[PDB]
């Protein structure tokens, strides 16, 4: 009976707000007008972005921004509420151009968390923009804080959370309370930032949208699926981060959680989120790209797929190839790197020279071009039923996307996201999941039910002996064993009881 969060971003840039219309997509590509009634019912959330945080260490527009017409555009999103008073307009605070390690704002989210008088001044902005343009939320998409920056992280979340149930009091807003939301790793290198600390992160949040997409691109050695549902083991494996964190668990412990190497797969993180303490399966939400990753010079044989490459990985795109043939939004924004799907559909359905193409392990498409040594990762309606369906299956809250102007004009990928969940007559119950490999960690968070014979005082225990005890299932490390379950370092706990 609860639905399922379908969380779009909405981003627009400066420029297009100064010049805001809705009759000329040459200037503004994807006005609010087409975010129809019928896409506003399909839609929980909508992240507007970005804002940034200033020098002055508070949330704020771009100063270059007009606010006449910055009101003016939040003004018609806020309008689209009357067709679903379910809808939220939240705003999103950093991106990757302000917030990565080298981004033009990036000592702002540092200091602007880094004392106790800063997150006085940062929340209270945070909750005055709110107000002041009629938001319905904050979400913080800060990529990413480190270890260091971490506490203070936390203290500014827990901040704006208080000011956030004031003002829901304040305006009577019980039936759809203020929310915080963030935007967080959805791969274990960049999780790994604060992944100790994750029960903390994610206790004043109503959601942490996994960003579980971007996982492969320019930077990699070797073309891979940048969303993977589950593993291929024809694919890349990386590097477990995870169990270097400082987590101060034991060897077996770390083991049994971090496998390495593993399949950096949406499966995984979200396994990896799961698997900790405290934090909730419904507080966790589905990343899921409306875009392709697009890869050149890569080699036949297995459909351009875990292929050395050739493509650039430099900002700004170093020249004026843009080598994605047929896609005229690549030529617009000068970077054949990223289509959207909408541009996808147009390319596969002209004489461009693709194929697409289907892992059955990952469920996800592909585009190849055999002839030039073209590969592109993206999603697709078909992949969104096995996400969905995982959604599901694993009780999460629900599905976040980037970004509503990359959907195809009539909405397919949100309509298909929307039906999934909540159509009456569509059945998935047969859809199969296939035999990808799955995240097999286990932690404190995740424990499986199971049952053994109870402990019993007196007993010789060997290696790998099970037992019950005090709610728990219990596995000797070594033998012979003894001692009571829980009481020194020679049992792991391995399951929950009853
Ligand atoms: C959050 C994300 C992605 O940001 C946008 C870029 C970084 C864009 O990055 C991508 O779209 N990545 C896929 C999505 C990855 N998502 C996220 N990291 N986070 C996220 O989804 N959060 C919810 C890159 C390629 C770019 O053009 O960069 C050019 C230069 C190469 C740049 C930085 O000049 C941009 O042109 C920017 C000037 C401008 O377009 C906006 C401000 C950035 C934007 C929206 O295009
Ligand atoms: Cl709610």
């Amino acid at each position: 009976s609860t639905r399922k969060a379908v969380i779009g971003y909405y981003f627009i840039p400066t420029n297009q707000i100064n010049n805001y219309t809705e009759t000329d997509t040459s200037v503004v590509p994807f006005p609010v007008s087409n975010i129809t009634p019928a896409k506003a019912k399909q839609l929980t959330h909508i992240n507007f972005s970005f804002l940034d945080i200033n020098s002055n260490l508070e949330c704020a527009w771009d100063p270059a921004t007009n606010d006449a017409k910055a009101r003016d555009v939040v003004n018609r999103l806020t309008a689209l509420k009357a067709h679903n008073p379910s809808l939220r307009i939240m705003f999103s605070i950093g991106g990757w151009y302000y917030s990565n390690d080298l981004g033009v704002s990036h000592a702002n989210y540092v200091n602007a968390v880094k004392t106790p008088a800063a997150r006085t001044k940062f929340a209270q902005s945070c909750v005055r923009i709110m107000k002041d343009y009629g938001f319905d939320g904050v979400d913080i998409d800060w990529e990413y804080p480190q270890a260091a920056e971490v506490d203070g992280f936390i203290a500014a979340l827990q901040e704006i959370r208080t000011l956030l149930n004031q003002q829901t009091i304040a305006d009577g807003r019980q039936a759809l309370p203020y929310q915080l939301t963030i935007a967080g790793a959805g791969g274990a290198f960049f999780l790994s930032r604060y992944y100790s600390k994750l029960a903390q992160i994610v206790a004043p949040l109503d959601y942490i949208n996994l960003m579980t997409y971007d996982l492969a691109g320019p930077w990699e050695k070797i073309t891979n699926h940048q969303a993977a549902l589950f593993g291929d083991a024809a694919g890349p494996t990386f590097y477990n981060a995870l169990r270097e964190a400082n987590l101060g668990w034991s060897w077996e412990e770390l083991t049994r959680a971090f496998p390495s190497p593993f399949s950096l797969t949406v499966d995984a993180a979200v396994q990896q989120h799961l698997m900790m303490e405290g934090v909730p399966s419904a507080k966790i939400v589905m990343g899921v790209p409306f875009y392709g990753r697009a890869f050149k010079g890569v080699s036949g044989g297995n459909g351009g797929q875990y292929s050395s490459h050739s493509t650039p990985g430099e900002d700004p795109y170093p020249n004026a190839d843009y080598w994605l043939v047929g896609c005229d939004e690549c030529v617009r924004d000068k970077d054949p790197r990223i289509a959207s799907y909408r541009q996808l559909e147009q390319m596969l359905q002209g004489n461009y020279g693709y194929q697409r193409l289907w892992n059955d392990k990952t469920k996800t498409p592909y585009l190849y071009h055999a002839q030039n040594g073209l590969f592109v990762t993206y999603d697709d309606a078909e992949s969104f039923k096995y996400k969905a369906k995982y959604i599901k299956q694993q009780q999460l809250g629900g599905v976040m996307f980037w970004h509503l102007g990359q959907d195809n004009r009539n909405g397919d990928l949100l309509a298909a996201l929307d039906r999934y969940f909540n159509a009456a007559d569509y059945d998935d119950s047969q859809l199969d999941m296939g035999t990808g490999l799955r995240y097999t960690g286990v932690g404190p968070g995740n424990l499986p039910i199971m049952t053994a014979p109870a402990y019993v005082p007196g007993t010789t225990y060997a290696q790998g002996a099970l037992v019950s005890y005090q709610g728990y299932v219990w596995q000797t490390k070594w033998g012979y064993i003894t001692s009571a379950p829980g009481s020194d370092s020679a049992w792991l706990k391995v399951g929950r009881l009853a």
